[PDB]
């Protein structure tokens, strides 16, 4: 019935909110205005998804969820994971979107920012398991998530990320993951875990959900106690350079998978060969573009406002190959850099900078479409 | 101790707020972050004034208020004009900045877009007076404002003005005089005339404050009589077309007062020779800007965001000579018009774009000090 045969699951970034769980007037993660891509898609007949996981999580936690997202069921993150980080075991429950997802029955997954990286990390738990959880299950019993076991093949065909920061960004280094602002994004956090939320910014797995019958002097107080103040397990770490090139060492090439990867620039070379954001960088990452383009080495400089075009390009020490926008985008085993899209920002890939009148919805709905033939090629070509 | 022998006066255009009468979280009117031009200017020896007036009602009240904030004293604005219009005779009461103002203590007024028409209009009633006020103080006796008596000359030294639409805009015309949105407009000044409200956006003249003992319910009930509602007295149709034709029908040149004028340019030609809004324009007035650049007389399409360059130039029906940048502007009685600032916006006149990084604090500096080295001429070449 639909013109693909395997479904394609969207899976936002960091900060991404997307359907029920976003404000009452929020830009809409996949398209904005511009171009719906899950309601036109659909009606181009194509069956896709949009993912929704935790916003401020790990890549971990996100994967974990990524998982139960697709799979149906009660998140578990692991208990070794868990004991080790000081968060509560189980999360979520998912209805799935795909409750027979098994060996053979494939699906598309394509990631924005961040979203690239959890793709690869739930991939990675499908084939190859968890090491510290198997062997927490070898050593104390118990039950363990088929998910951390290893051995789950021919269950993704395609991973394709746009202005994913597969080599992290310095924006995290130097903004997102110091001190002060990781504590204001803490508390934006507990704030929004308060008793009259109804969005879920993905952090309640350390314990920001105020009770009902619990004050907020009380809450504050439970909540101080979370190790998610000073941990590691959090989406600020996991952007920066060392948390990026830690995923990139766990990680490893399916020779089964199509692997392609776009990539925006949107900054403009200046007197000292700094770079500076274009005009038509969406505003809000106007301070991230600098930090990044006045980087010490020259190569980091290139940005499409908070991914440097290094990070974008392929995961530094995995196999790539320089791919044309026309040639069929058909090799497995490989990263597939699709050239870089010339004016293009972080956010100009998903739609939501009402601001630039440059990029048109005909251009982003020809994108997308660009994915989708792709990912058809992916299915022929078996 | 002041440079200038005579007070330079700032009037802040159409939904202008200025001062303690502002939001907590809001642009600075004069200047934004890019220079503060009160301060700034004070610093460098300067005596300079932010006018604060209606920011929703007509030019008549506007200049009416303008005068009493120079002058100090109750707002007068006419037994007749109230009677007429169907709105409170008396309002608010100011400190006064200039109480000695009188015939030969002059002052120096420059405005903002709609600051530039309530300019003239004060000046009209210094010079001419209102008839109806001092026909209807005939008829039926009693005490009459100065500002309607006329034959006060020699008070003002200058009249510049800065994006003013002296011949109105479409946007007015097609946008914010229609019925639909002078609604909404009129539902906020009802709303911040609730009793918790700290701002007034200048149409309590019309009933828009809510007495400390009545209900919401009897507020709404008491002020849907008011006649606001289908009224030609506010800023929306004083912007009309019609409404600007009727200010330029009823002013007259003064020849002891030296004009100045300046416009912006932020559209370009596009295929078919409309004009559209640049990159840089400021993101809400992208609407008026494409209604404008679509008009069907060729000559009223390039445009600032909501004024059209045809408007800006000088009141069509005003003597006027195109002026050079260093041509020094002293010439009184004639509408001296600068040249075009392309890439100048409705509001890169006040700096609060700080979306457009085109637009520097320095640019904006120099074209401040410009002004006020046009007016030091001006009391030089007396
Ligand atoms: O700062 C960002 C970032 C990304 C990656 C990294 Cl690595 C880092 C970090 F931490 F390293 F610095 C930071 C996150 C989000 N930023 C602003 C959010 C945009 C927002 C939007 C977009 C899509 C939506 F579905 C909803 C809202 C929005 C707001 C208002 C609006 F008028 C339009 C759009 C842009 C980038
Ligand atoms: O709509 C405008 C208009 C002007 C003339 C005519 Cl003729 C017409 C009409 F009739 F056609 F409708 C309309 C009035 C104000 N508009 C937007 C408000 C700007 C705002 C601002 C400006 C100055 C301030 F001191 C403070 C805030 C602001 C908001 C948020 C922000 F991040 C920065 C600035 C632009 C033009
Ligand atoms: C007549 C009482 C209701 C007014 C409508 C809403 C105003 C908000 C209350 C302001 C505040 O308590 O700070
Ligand atoms: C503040 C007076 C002019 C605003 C009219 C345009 C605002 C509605 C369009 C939606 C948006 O601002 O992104
Ligand atoms: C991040 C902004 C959230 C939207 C706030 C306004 C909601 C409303 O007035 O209904
Ligand atoms: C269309 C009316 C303006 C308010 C909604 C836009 C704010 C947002 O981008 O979330
Ligand atoms: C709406 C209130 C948000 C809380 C801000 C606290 C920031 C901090 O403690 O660093
Ligand atoms: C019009 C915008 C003003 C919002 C101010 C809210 C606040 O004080 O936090
Ligand atoms: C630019 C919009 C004006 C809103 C000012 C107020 O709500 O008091
Ligand atoms: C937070 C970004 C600006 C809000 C968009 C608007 O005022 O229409
Ligand atoms: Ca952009
Ligand atoms: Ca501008
Ligand atoms: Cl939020
Ligand atoms: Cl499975
Ligand atoms: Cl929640
Ligand atoms: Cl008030
Ligand atoms: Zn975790
Ligand atoms: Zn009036």
């Amino acid at each position: 019935q639909p013109l693909n045969k395997y479904p394609v699951v969207f899976v936002h970034g960091f900060l991404g909110l997307v359907g029920d769980n976003a404000p009452a007037l929020y830009p809409n993660y996949w398209g904005g205005n511009k171009f719906k891509v899950i309601e036109e898609l659909r009606k181009q007949g194509y069956n896709v998804h949009q993912a929704s996981v935790s916003a401020f999580g790990s890549n971990y936690d996100r994967a974990v969820q990524l998982y139960y997202y697709i799979k149906g069921g009660r998140v578990d993150y692991g208990a070794a994971h868990a004991a080790k980080y000081g968060h509560e075991r189980y999360g979520k429950t998912y209805k799935g979107i795909m409750p027979n997802w098994e060996p053979g029955k494939k699906v598309h997954l394509v990631g924005h920012s961040m979203g690239g990286q959890t793709i690869r990390l739930m991939e990675e738990f499908l084939r190859n398991g968890n090491k510290e959880e198997i062997a927490y299950h070898q050593a104390h019993g118990g039950e363990i998530s088929p998910l951390f076991t290893g051995g789950h093949n021919n269950m993704v065909a395609s991973i394709t990320t746009l202005a994913t920061p597969h080599n992290g960004s310095q924006a995290a280094d130097k903004f997102g993951n110091t001190e002060a602002v990781r504590k204001i994004m803490f508390a934006l956090n507990r704030f929004m875990g308060n008793k009259y939320s109804n969005i879920d910014l993905g952090l309640t797995q350390w314990g920001f959900k105020q009770l009902p019958n619990e004050s907020y002097i009380d809450y504050i107080k439970r909540v101080s106690k979370s190790k998610i103040w000073t941990s590691d397990d959090n989406a600020a770490y996991d952007l920066t350079l060392d948390g990026s090139a830690k995923l990139n060492n766990m990680t490893s090439m399916n020779p089964n998978i199509t692997y392609t990867t776009y990539t925006g620039v949107s900054s403009h070379t200046g007197p000292l060969g700094y770079e500076n954001p274009d005009l038509g960088t969406f505003f809000l990452m106007d301070t991230t573009s600098r930090i990044i383009g006045h980087d010490a080495r020259e190569e980091w400089r290139k940005n499409d406002g908070v991914v440097p075009v290094i990070s974008s390009l392929h995961p530094s020490n995995q196999p790539f190959v320089n791919v044309t926008n026309n040639e069929p985008a058909t090799r497995r085993g490989i990263w597939q850099v699709k050239p870089i899209l010339q004016g293009w920002d972080h956010v100009d890939f998903i739609g939501v900078d009402f601001l630039d009148f440059k990029r048109k919805g005909s251009e982003l709905a020809n994108f997308y479409i660009g994915i989708i033939n792709d990912l058809l090629s992916v299915e022929a070509t078996e």
